[PDB]
């Protein structure tokens, strides 16, 4: 691996700790402006039984990160060591975990419940910060509340770059394309015709609007996902969330039109979601 | 999915259980002569996260399980659940675990002895050189990879990489780039081949595993400079429970040339005589 010093960080500052393969650690000095600040970060690196593909995915995880730059709503790279040792990608940590598991915890007895402008601020940022990743000619192509970390202050961030590609990195019509991809949060088109577009990341943010409303509900329960394309060439979409706004669910219609041009740009949702938002909060 | 009646086995018949995406199962008059018979089996599914990637290995693994054709020493086809529904692939249930947590809970749950372990080894190397006569690479051959039955006997499994010799890309740099770096023959990457001389390769360090006890291989190296080394000619030491014969076998399995690795032919006959030595 090449060197890149505005990002390697020495091993020797960094502790290792218990797992979140992804660990906790304590990085000092991580943040220049408190050089023996010592800092709780997230560090992510190889497996064991890592394969050849497992660390080209790190690899291209880390240069996605480096490219698209620092925004409220995903998840920062804090550095790297990827000299004279394993490769270890640090990114900041998010106390709050996953969003998923972060909304399951929080279902009504039937922790602290989620109100409805809580849902709704949830997805409003979740927009933004997709809002932001298209402008930097960025496709996540594995967005999923899995994929979504909460900070202490609950901020949303969009993680897990494993699969992000530049807009023009996409091999287009190939068979091998978007193979990897989760079934039920992807877009028709990405397997269908082999191609990938922030529209294509459109469909899958309604999914996680879908599993936000359900408060981390699996999509398409009961279906099993090599009939899941059969049914929505049919027209099948996943219902309306319980206490979800008709207005919220013919957003996330609208998310899954077949045509790919038909769906909002995140541009749009936020705008929408901005609305929503401010008008719960009055 | 193409109909295989003689392999498709009634939804209604199957009543799947807990976790082992693997689950066990009971099924009912999976063994044809045994209408009424209830048998535990296990059942490998698609998680609900699933990629396509993930659907076509599990075709792939069902297909090739087809291919290969039974043997003592290869985790058993039972079935399959392909029609109207989820992509159910029935095999046989291993009531004691994969080779790997078996062999770490006896670890000095009762300790092996220097002849279960080259049983062990010899039943592998079996299975090995029918899967190979069957004209099969493996490509994933690890202890976590081998399943045990109550009976002690040792059977490969996970085809989920499994490969027909004549089906492979050769020298396509997108070639064995999902199979563990650490069990791989240098081979398999640098030059994008893979050949039964490849499986030896991965046979050894099995080997490793077994002697060592479910020891994990080259300890404290990670994967991003294991191959540097590998072509330096870095290899594994000798495992302590392990005779200087049987660590001079795991050399030979990484000897550098494939071609001058052994056969797994070979390596059954030589294993053979020290079983029967070491029972003697
Ligand atoms: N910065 C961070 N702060 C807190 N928890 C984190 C974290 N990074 C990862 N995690 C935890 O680890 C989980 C998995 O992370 P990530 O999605 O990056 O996994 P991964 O890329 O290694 C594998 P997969 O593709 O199977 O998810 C997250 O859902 C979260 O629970
Ligand atoms: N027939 C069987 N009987 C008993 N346990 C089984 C079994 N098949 C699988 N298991 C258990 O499940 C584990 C994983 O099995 P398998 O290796 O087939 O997984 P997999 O292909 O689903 C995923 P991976 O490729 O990551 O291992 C085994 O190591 C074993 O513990
Ligand atoms: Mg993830
Ligand atoms: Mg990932
Ligand atoms: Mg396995
Ligand atoms: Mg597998």
């Amino acid at each position: 691996l090449p060197e890149d010093p505005k990002w390697e960080f020495p091993r020797d500052k960094l502790t290792l700790g218990k797992p979140l393969q992804v660990v906790m650690a304590e990085a000092v000095g991580i943040d220049k402006d408190k050089p023996k600040e010592a800092v709780t970060v997230a560090v992510k690196m190889l497996k064991d039984d890592a394969t050849e593909e497992d660390l080209s995915d790190l690899v291209s995880e880390m240069e996605m990160m480096k490219m698209i730059g620092k925004h409220k709503n995903i998840i920062n790279l804090l550095g790297a060591c990827t000299q004279d040792g394993p490769l270890y990608v640090i990114v900041e940590y998010a106390s709050k975990g996953n969003l998923r598991e972060y909304l399951r915890a929080r279902r009504p007895p039937g922790e602290e419940q989620m109100t409805f402008k809580d849902l709704v601020s949830c997805t409003y940022q979740l927009a933004r910060g997709m809002e932001y990743l298209a402008s930097q000619k960025c496709i996540h192509r594995d967005l999923a509340a899995r994929n979504v970390l909460v900070t202490e202050n609950n901020v949303m961030k969009i993680a897990d770059f494993g699969l992000a590609r530049d807009i023009n990195n996409i091999d287009y019509y190939k068979k091998t394309t978007n193979g990897r991809l989760p079934v039920k949060w992807m877009a028709p088109e990405a397997l269908f015709d082999r191609v990938y577009t922030h529209q294509s990341d459109v469909w899958s943010f309604g999914v996680l609007m879908w599993e936000i409303f359900t408060l981390g509900g699996s999509p398409y329960p009961g279906i099993p996902v090599e009939e899941l394309f059969k049914l929505l060439k049919e027209g099948h979409r996943m219902d309306k969330p319980a206490n979800c706004t008709n207005e919220l669910y013919m957003m996330m219609r609208d998310c899954w039109h077949a045509v790919p041009s038909q769906r909002p740009t995140f541009k749009q949702l936020v705008e929408d979601l901005d609305r929503i938002l401010t008008l719960t909060t009055n």
